[PDB]
């Protein structure tokens, strides 16, 4: 069942995290579970936990837009061996569900070009790369 | 110069993300001014003004990643009169300067591909669409 992670479930999301990098050949740097408890405590933030198979990772900041924030997913992942038996559905739909008792405006997501699956996931679901007829990127600088 | 705007400054940003928005022909909600106000007096966001003719707004939130926030440079503009004299530059090289002061672990800029002239600015400045040799892509529903 889909639930929302207790600072206690720190640790089971961030080996749900370590296991979405290291499938993506992505080291990780120390300290994800200390930072999860610190998140999950304190900020404008939350994560929803599948059992312990899957999770979804959303922020929530500001907008001139909209009274209530604008919500970014910024991690979702379901454990390999989990995936195409309606998981990943259930998460998105409980990240709409909680996004709308905090008004949020808008949710966001990241995803590679290259991932394709995601993508489709997300535009079968409800989201679009299309604003104003053009697609739309992301830009980074790591510091 | 280029300031940090304050709470008596809403009504010169609202006047200025309006300005953006008409020139783009995207829309503009209501009450800009005092959604600002409330946004610059507080602590995940701030605005940086150049005089009155530019600005850029951010936005912090947490990351498991690093201890410091993830940055998103939400807005920037330059009134068209005042572009291709380095207000851009100067803004974005402040608002690396005060990201900084934040400890924040990453820059992210959400760019519409047609805009060209934008996203040269951007690599020219540091900024990347690439991982992994994949772009990187936005996704969005509106709420
Ligand atoms: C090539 C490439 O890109 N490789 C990427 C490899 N790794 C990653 O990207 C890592 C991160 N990604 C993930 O962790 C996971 O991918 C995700 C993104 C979180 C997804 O989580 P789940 O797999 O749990 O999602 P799901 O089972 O809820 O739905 C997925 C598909 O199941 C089928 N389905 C489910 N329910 C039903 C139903 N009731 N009726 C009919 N069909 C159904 C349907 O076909 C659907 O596909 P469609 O997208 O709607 O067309
Ligand atoms: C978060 C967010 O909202 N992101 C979107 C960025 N917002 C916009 O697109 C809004 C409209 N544009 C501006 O608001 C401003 O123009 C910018 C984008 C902030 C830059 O400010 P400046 O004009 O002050 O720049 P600059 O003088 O420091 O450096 C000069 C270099 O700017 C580029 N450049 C100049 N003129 C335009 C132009 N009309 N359109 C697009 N690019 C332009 C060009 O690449 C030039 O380079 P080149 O010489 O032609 O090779
Ligand atoms: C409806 N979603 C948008 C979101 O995608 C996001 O839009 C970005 C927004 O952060 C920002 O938009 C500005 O730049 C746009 C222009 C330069 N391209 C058309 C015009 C609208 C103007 N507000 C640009 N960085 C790119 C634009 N797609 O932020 C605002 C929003 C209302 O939440």
């Amino acid at each position: 069942e889909i639930r929302v992670a207790e600072v206690a479930d720190a640790g089971v999301v961030a080996k749900l995290l370590r296991d979405f990098n290291t499938e993506f050949d992505t080291p990780v740097p120390e300290g994800l579970e200390e930072r999860f408890a610190q998140i999950i405590a304190h900020d404008d933030a939350f994560v929803l936990l599948a059992g312990d198979i899957g999770f979804a990772y959303v922020t929530l900041r500001p907008s001139p837009y909209y009274d209530g924030p604008v919500a970014m997913l910024d991690e979702l992942y379901v454990a390999p061996a989990h995936r195409n038996r309606g998981v990943g559905t259930a998460l998105l739909q409980r990240v709409f569900e909680e996004i709308r008792k905090h008004s949020a405006g808008e949710l966001q997501i990241n995803v590679d070009e290259v991932d394709t699956d995601a993508r489709r996931f997300y535009e079968r679901h409800g989201l679009t790369n299309i604003e104003q007829g053009s697609r739309m990127l992301l830009y980074i600088r790591e510091l």
